[PDB]
């Protein structure tokens, strides 16, 4: 149900958040 | 319902939170 | 309702991550 | 009660990310 | 319960920001 | 349940933010 698919919307930010933090560690070098 | 329109925005975030990671890496490839 | 508010934050957020993609975009020179 | 301080903190969060984009413009240059 | 505890890693959320926004900051010079 | 999955989630957005600061501040540096 709205609650699962709230948790998993929250994956996705994490996983988007996740290919940031690689961009700036390339950035970085 | 109130709790759709939650997920709903969380996916905007994720969607806005791609394009940024796509501008980063333009930055980090000139 | 409280449920309601969540959600106009939630948008919110997602217009200040959009804005930053925006800025991202402007910065990486289009 | 604890939905208002869920709103709250999202509230604390699109005031961050609005000086987050803020900072870009600046880095930006416009 | 489970209402605090997700009002509690906003909190975090926000704390990290407020150091992505510092750091920010320092790379603007 | 589901409320303590969301938290969780958030916990991992806020381990991924931890980690862009961090590598801002590797660039500011």
């Amino acid at each position: 149900g709205e609650l699962k698919a709230i948790a998993q919307e929250l994956k996705a930010i994490a996983k988007e958040l996740k290919a940031i933090a690689w961009e700036l560690k390339a950035i970085a070098q």
